[PDB]
This record gives C-alpha cells, structure tokens and sequence, in this order.
DNA sequence: CACGTAAGCAGTCCGCG
DNA sequence: GCGGACTGCTTAC
C-alpha cells in the first residue's frame, strides 16, 4: 500500500513520527529536520521561489529546527518578513507526504476507554489523584476487544470477581443486560491491589499504544487521573510511559473564565468524544453526561443503580464492572452512528495536519493552502499581528409580524462560499479598488458599474477575472465533497419517506429487509417490493435509511462548516490571510444579492400576477427570501385543489418552472453588474408551507428577525408523508427552556399552524390544568454556568447576580459541609427552579447540575416549594404570548357579549 | 494556541411626586 | 409596575 502517517510531533530538533509502512505495519522514526524558509530576493536573483503576488524569494535551508526558529527571530529584529511555513511538522509532513493521502482505517489504533474511582470525599480531582483508580474498561479498534481491568482488593472495600454470566443476564433477572453483542469480545483480569493493575495497564498500553485516543470527557478526567495517579504511585518518568516518545506537557486550555490543566501526550493524537460531539453534532444539550446524550442518540434507557456512586463498587461491584463496560461500549454506539471519527480521520488527512487539528478551521486551511501553493512552488507569506476590528455581517429584513397562509422560501447554495468563488476573492487576487455607492444604490441598479475590466464587490473591492486564487480553488474542492454528500442525505431522506408512506399497509408476512443503497433515490421496482413488505421488515429497512441520511449529515454538514470557516477565518486575526477587504468582500456581496433578488422577485411576482406594487418577499435573512403565496393561490382559486398535496404539487411546479428561473435571470444581470469572475448565485427553493387544505390551521407566523415557524410539506425535494413544522428561534428551539415546556409550546404551535384558534385554545386549558403534575426536572430551566466566583459574596448574591448564578449559590448554601452533595462546575450546564417566598432556602430560586437528580438531602424541599405558577408563567404563558398576539389570536377565549348566555 | 456577525429574550438596576 | 440601559445567554445565519 501506499505509506500513511499515524502522528507527528515536534522535540527539539527532532520530528517524532508514527506511521504506517508499505507493508501495512505500524513504524516510528525519529527524524533530523531540515526546515526551511524564505527571504524576499532582488530580482536579479535568479529562483523557482516566488511568493503568493509573484515576488522572488531566496530559500533558507537550516541546519536544524532551532536554526530557523532563531533566524525568525532576527528578521524580526531587523525588520523584514520571514516566509515560509513556520509550523516545521506541517512542512516535515508535506515533505514526506507529498501525494493525496490514502490511508487504511483498520490499521489505525483506535482507543475508547473509561475509568472508575471510588471516592468518599467528594468529586476526585485528577490534578490530586488521591483515590485508587479500582475499574479500567479499555476499547482496542484493531482487537475489537474490551479490555477490563478490575481491582479486587481497596482501601475502600473488598469484592469478589465480577460475573460474565450475570452481567448477561436481563435486568428483570438480576444481571446487567450486558449488550450480547460485546459480550464474547470481553477480556477480564482482576488484580488483587492497584499497583499489579497500573502496571499490567502500562505494559497493555505499550504492547497496544493508541493512535486516536478517545471516550467521553477523557481530555478532562480520565488521562490526567490516570497519569497523575502513577506519577504519585511509581514516579514522573513511569507516568511518561503514556507517551510513545516518553514526553507530556502539563498543559493550560485558555479558556474565557479560567483555565484547564490538561496532559499532552506527546505521540498521541486525543479527540474526547464530548469535544468532537459539540464540534460535529449541531445539537445544544441540556447536558453533557454520557447517559443523557446516550438516550438521545439512541433511545437506550439511563442505567439505572441504588444509591450514591461513591458506594455502588462496595454494594454492587458487579455492577459497577458491567457500568463501566458498557458506557465504554455507549461511545462506540454514539460514533457508529455519528461517525465523527470517521469524518476527523477524513479531514486530518485531507489537510495534512495532526488529527486532533480537526478542531481548528484556522489551522485544517493554513495546511491546505500551504500544501496547495507548495506544489506550486510557491511562498506563504509570514504570519503577523492584527489588533481586533469589528465588521459588519449579514442583512436581515424586518418581518411584520403576523399569521402567513401560504409560504414558499429560497436561499443561496453554500452562500459564502458561492461568493468567494464568483467574486475570485483571495489574498492574491486583489487588482484594486473602485468609489463605492450607498449600498441601496448597487441594489437598485443605479450606481455606476463598478469595473468592465475586474471582478468586483460592492464593499469597494476589485479582483482578477483572468486568474484563480487559492482559496477559490481549495474551498471549491471541498465545496465539492460537500455536494456529494448532500446527494446522499437527501436521497436518504426522500427513501425514508418512500417507507414511511408504505407503512400506512403493511402486509401480513415473513420476510427481509431489501438489500439497496440508501444512498440513492430507489427505483420503480424497490418501490413495487416496499409495497409488498411486511411491518417488521419495512421498520428495519427505515432504520437503515435513516442511519444512511445521519451519516450524509454528519459528511456534508461538516464540510460546509469547514468552508464558511474560510470565510469566517478571513475575519480572524490569527488566520495567515486575515483581510478585511476581504471578509468584507463577502458579506457586504451577501447584503447586496439578498437585497437585489428581493426587488426582482417582487417585480417578477407582480407581474405574472398581474399588479403592481405588492409585497411579495415577507422576510429574509442573510441569503434567504420568504415568499408569501397567498396571491399566486388566489389567482387560480383554492376552491380548484383536490386535496393538501395538489396544492403543494402546483407550487413545487411554480417555484420550479416559473420562480426560480426568474430568480436565475435576476442573478445573471448582478453578476453582469459587478463583472464577476463565474455566475455561482444558485437560489434553490427550501420550504413549501401552509394548513391542511380545509383546515383553520394558520400555516405559519413570525414574531420578528430570527423568529418563526412553518407548517412545511415538503424541503428541498423531500415530499414528507406528514407535516413537519419548520421552527426556527422560538423557545421551543432554546435548550434553556423546560424540556416538557418546549413539547407543549411544540404542540401549542402545531395545532395552531394545522387545527386552527380553537384547537390551541382545548390545548392550553388542558396542560394549564394538568402541568404541576409534571415531573420536576421536565420543568426546570437550563443554563450554562459562566463566572460563578465573581458573584459569590460569602456564599450570598453580589450586585448584577444572573438569576441562575443566585441558584447555584443558593444550592451551595444548602448543601454546606456535607461532601456527598455533587458540586456545580464552572461553565457547564444548571437546571433552574424558582421557588415560593419563605423558602428554607431563603433566596427566589435553586439550580443544581444538569442532567442529574438534585442531591436526596435537599430533593424534597425543592419539590414542596418549587414555584409552580411563576415557572408556567416565564417558561409557557409569555412566550406564547408573543406567538399568539403575532399571529393574531388567542389562546384563551377572550370575554365577549356572548358570555350572557347559557352554554 | 485562537472561523465570522446579527439579533432576540430574561434578568438586574434604577428612575419615578 | 414598566421603560430603558445594561449584562448574560442563546440562536439564525
Ligand atoms: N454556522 C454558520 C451558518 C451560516 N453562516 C454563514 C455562511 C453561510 O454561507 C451563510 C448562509 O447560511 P446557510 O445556513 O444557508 O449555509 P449555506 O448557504 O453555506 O449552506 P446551504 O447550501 O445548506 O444553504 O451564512 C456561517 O458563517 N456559519
Ligand atoms: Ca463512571
Ligand atoms: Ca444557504
Ligand atoms: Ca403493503
Ligand atoms: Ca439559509
Ligand atoms: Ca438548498
């Protein structure tokens, strides 16, 4: 096979790599390199070397590593920039890898493991390590094996070999429903003391040294504990063993209110699960604890135990043993379906960067546009300071607020990068400027044309036609991948429904699911076999599908993060090719091209319509139109539509054969207007919405910017079997509110989008009625907990205390001294509960750490003075007031003359 | 060692015969 | 009691 890389690290002068060889087999070196960088040259000075705007430069070949990294220093001291790329394990892989790398998965070591520490004093500090490490279950990705190892014997208690049998056993049956499926894969080895275990999982760790290290908070807890714990026990230099080079850097994460001691392995490339699951998901959790993300990527229930954690090892081991294996077991499940390693591994080796720098937009492009300008012999320009400078965005339009019937949306493909691609905007590009006009100006087709030589953005910014730069190139390419991708969710998607749809007749039989690729729009002959498919088989075939559409999400999603990062980066001071003239080159192209097809939609819309100066365009944000279709229904009658899907037949058909190649001409004309380098204004239709066709549904409201929802048919080609509502920044998509508030305000917004005025009314009454019987934690509030300290005045409220704030100090008043209580952590995640006046707790609300069970010792006083009417007032009745009022009705039956009569 | 801006809502402080 | 200026959190792009 063709050589890959496994990590790269920079010690001294020399690089550290491990890779995988032509014969597949893992190697490390170490390696003696010689970097080398730049220096401008007079002309005279004949070289291959020319920087990005074509200027000679001469190259500096070093001796070493701390050669060049002095050398820098004295350009600096003289004046003059350093060119070249200055991070030397980037160039050193550049060097050695200087083809597209292909690399093999199943060669690539993959770690997933988990600890147990028993702890009767509180929360157990990695940075002390003072507690016995009694419980390690450690996945290996090559073995497809679960390594466990089990202390017998602690100062905290002595217990007996756990049980396979047991832990195989159904709940309901006293054992611990150990997923059969891992079962056999399971190698188990009890010790009698701490010091045969550590050592045993060192010398393991040698024989199997993880390449991807990872599991769930691992960065945090698991690695430092586990270092610091044989730091404490054997010495520094045995904890060192956790790194191939025997190398580790007490290490500081700057983050905006403190700062996390983390270890760097050195040789070791760690991505914690919890770490790629908010990069990659595009969810906001409530909570981050493996159970609750657990039961909602996969519908598992919360293993379940008696009593506190500090004591389960002494009264359950044998749970305690099966717990640790199968939260192990819970990530690889969680990424089986994410596939977010999958997609890390995809993107490090595209760069040619270090795994882990998968995390960094800025470093994944610093790689990628060195790589490609190095294969043209070509120089990056030296990094440099820039102080902070705001700039201005994107263009959102004020919507009236109110109740909208029928509404049909577009907006631009990959809108930023689209702009970058049609503009040429990079580094290199730039051929000048132009006198810019009032905005309104290049929107109205009144101002001057820009240029008729280059290609231009109304921000005053002018670019070469003749020439691609190389960030139109490589964002293109992902551009690309992206594309791909998206195909395949779609296709997923739309398959989906095509099962959904055969599910309303099952048939009566015995038989498989198809074998297809999801991945494809199924043909006339699957879709003869899914009408013919048995209940059992068609909900198998849909989990398939849906699986098929989750892994495109994850590909193309990230993909499309990664290139509106290039835009973003362009914005970063840090970035190599930070350029306002540039980012604003996008955005301020954005506001333009949003705002031109506005006025050409309407003009167009009025015309087919027949009239003249009506609204058409409701609201739009950033690259995005909203259309109101009440008109184009009105025209030819409502009265002339079969059913719900005739409707959205006819303006599917519209918005295809009509709207958007209007919309195509009107972009033709802009990108005419600015002399743009390629036409790349794609403005496809996303939503088509309204009521059920004879209902009193409403079809959709906003309230205002950001805020609004949509009874939708059918997105982006996807024809859904039932309504689903399209709802974007009301509460309901907020996961600070209650989850059982974001489910009633849910159907609050579905009955009046579907049923009509009445219906929300029956609704309101009902969970009004009914909601004090909700559990607890279903109706508490969520917020993150940033700067804690600064407002603790003696255990009390300083001045400008956040509600949130006061509850947590309100919760470590009440919890004081007694050590079993769960602390709250700086920066994560509260449940908050306001409380009745004259409270035990003597302050107007409590929180306490997401995603748990306030502590037994304060739980009952909570639930008897929990405030149930303030709680349904701020979380229920005042949002949906603001949805109500918006749309014109009301969720309570307004008093009337009427009232004088008998029912 | 570091993708971006726009913009809505909850809450605190504070004025107010 | 409610505006308005302000911090803090959060979401749409
Ligand atoms: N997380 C995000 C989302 C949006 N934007 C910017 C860049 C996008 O190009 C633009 C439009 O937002 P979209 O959500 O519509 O994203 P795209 O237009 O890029 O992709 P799509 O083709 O899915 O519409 O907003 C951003 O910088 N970061
Ligand atoms: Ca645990
Ligand atoms: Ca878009
Ligand atoms: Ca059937
Ligand atoms: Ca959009
Ligand atoms: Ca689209």
């Amino acid at each position: 096979m063709k050589e890959f890389y496994l990590t790269v690290e920079q010690i001294g002068d020399s690089i550290f790599e491990r890779y995988i060889d032509s014969n597949g087999r893992e190697r490390t070196r170490e390696v003696e390199y010689k970097p080398s960088l730049f220096a401008h040259c007079p002309e005279s000075q004949a070289t291959k070397y020319f920087d990005i705007y074509g200027k000679p430069c001469t190259r500096k070949l070093f001796a070493n590593m701390r050669d060049a990294s002095q050398w820098i220093k004295r350009m600096e001291d003289i004046g003059l920039e350093a060119l070249g790329m200055d991070d030397f394990k980037l160039a050193y892989l550049s060097d050695t890898y200087n083809y597209e790398i292909k690399y093999d998965h199943t060669k690539i070591r993959v770690a997933n493991f988990d600890i147990e520490v028993t702890s009767p004093d509180g929360f157990p500090e990695p940075s002390q390590a003072k507690h016995p490490i009694d419980a390690i279950t450690h996945y290996d990705s090559i073995d497809d094996r679960f390594y466990v190892f089990d202390l017998l014997n602690s100062p905290y208690g002595n217990v007996e070999e756990w049980s396979i049998e047991i832990a195989a056993k159904l709940q309901e049956q006293g054992g611990d429903e150990v997923p059969s499926e891992i079962i056999d894969k399971i190698i188990y080895m009890p010790f009698d003391n701490e010091k045969e275990l550590l050592m045993e999982y060192l010398n393991f760790w040698q024989q199997k040294t993880p390449v991807i290290l990872t599991g769930w908070n691992v960065e945090s807890f698991a690695i430092p504990y586990v270092y610091n714990r044989i730091k404490n026990i054997f010495g520094e230099s045995t904890a060192k063993r956790l790194s191939p080079h025997r190398k580790t850097r007490v290490k500081v994460i700057e983050n905006m209110y403190g700062s996390r001691e983390i270890i760097t392995l050195f040789g070791i490339s760690v991505l914690d699960y919890i770490d790629l699951y908010k990069k990659f998901s595009f969810t906001n959790q409530p909570s981050y604890s493996l159970d609750y993300i657990s039961e909602f990527e996969l519908n598992v229930g919360k293993l379940k135990y008696d009593g506190p954690i500090s004591k389960l090892r002494e009264s359950n081991h044998q749970r305690y043993i099966s717990y640790n294996i199968i939260a192990v077991y819970r990530v690889l499940q969680i990424d089986a379906k994410r596939q977010f390693i999958n997609l890390s591994l995809d993107m490090g080796y595209y760069a040619k960067i270090q795994i882990q720098s998968v995390f960094s937009p800025i470093k994944t492009w610093d790689a990628i546009i060195f790589n490609s300008l190095k294969e043209q012999n070509k120089v990056i320009p030296q990094g440099r300071s820039h102080p902070v400078q705001p700039y201005p965005g994107a263009f959102v339009k004020e919507p009236i607020p109110n109740r909208y019937k029928y509404v049909m949306s577009f907006d631009l493909t990959s809108a930023y990068p689209s702009i970058i691609r049609q503009v040429n905007i990079s580094p290199e590009t730039i051929a000048g400027t132009f006198k810019v006009a009032p905005l309104h100006d290049y929107i109205n087709a009144v101002a001057e044309r820009p240029s008729d030589v280059y290609s231009c953005s109304p921000n005053g910014m002018m670019y070469y036609k003749d020439r691609d730069g190389v960030v139109p190139t490589e964002i293109t390419k992902v551009f690309n991948q992206r594309k791909e991708h998206k195909g395949y969710m779609l296709a997923a998607q739309r398959n989906g429904e095509i099962i959904k749809e055969a599910l309303h007749n099952p048939n009566l039989s015995v038989d498989e699911p198809l074998d297809v690729d999801y991945r494809f729009d199924f043909s006339d002959e699957i879709k003869e076999k899914i009408k013919k498919l048995s209940a059992k088989s068609l909900n198998e075939m849909l989990f398939r599908a849906q699986r098929t559409e989750v892994a495109g999400m994850t590909a193309q999603i990230n993909r499309k993060a990664l290139i509106n990062g290039l835009a973003g980066a362009l914005g970063n001071v840090w970035f190599r090719y930070y350029d306002l003239r540039n980012a604003t080159a996008i955005t301020t192209f954005g506001q333009m091209a949003l705002q031109w097809i506005e006025r050409k939609v309407n003009e167009y819309l009025n015309e087919v319509c027949g009239t003249e100066g009506e609204a058409f365009v409701l609201y739009g944000d950033t690259d995005s139109i909203y259309v109101s279709a009440d008109k184009i229904i009105d025209k030819v009658g409502e009265s002339k539509f079969r059913d719900t899907n005739h409707w959205v037949d006819f303006l599917d058909k519209f918005a295809r054969e009509r709207m958007e190649p209007a919309i195509d001409r009107g972009f033709r004309e802009m990108c005419e207007y600015m002399n743009n380098k390629q036409h790349l204004m794609f403005m496809d239709r996303e939503a088509i919405a309204g009521p059920p066709l004879g209902s009193k549904g409403i079809g959709g409201f906003w309230t205002g910017k950001k805020r609004y929802a949509l009874n939708v048919w059918d997105m982006e080609g996807t024809r859904y079997a039932e309504p689903k509502l399209k709802i974007m920044g009301l509460e309901t998509q907020k996961s600070s509110t209650p989850k059982a508030v974001q489910k009633a305000l849910k159907e609050c917004i579905r009955r009046m989008l579907q049923e009509g005025e009445e219906s929300l009314q029956e609704y309101f009454k009902e969970f009004e009625k009914e909601f004090r019987q909700l559990n607890y934690i279903s109706i508490a509030s969520v917020s993150s907990a940033n700067n804690i300290a600064k407002y603790d005045v003696g255990g009390f409220p300083g001045p400008k205390c956040p509600f949130h704030i006061r509850g947590i100090l309100t919760y470590n008043r009440a919890i004081k001294g007694n050590i079993d209580a769960p602390q709250v952590v700086e920066g994560e995640k509260v449940y908050v509960l306001p409380l009745r006046e004259g409270n035990p707790f003597g302050d107007k609300c409590i929180a306490w750490p997401s995603g748990t069970e306030i502590t037994d010792l304060i739980k009952d006083d909570v639930l008897h003075w929990m405030d149930y009417t303030v709680l349904l007032e701020k979380t229920f009745i005042k949002p949906l007031e603001g949805f109500t009022s918006a749309a014109k009705l009301d969720y309570e039956k307004k008093a009337s003359l009427f009232d004088m009569f008998d029912f």
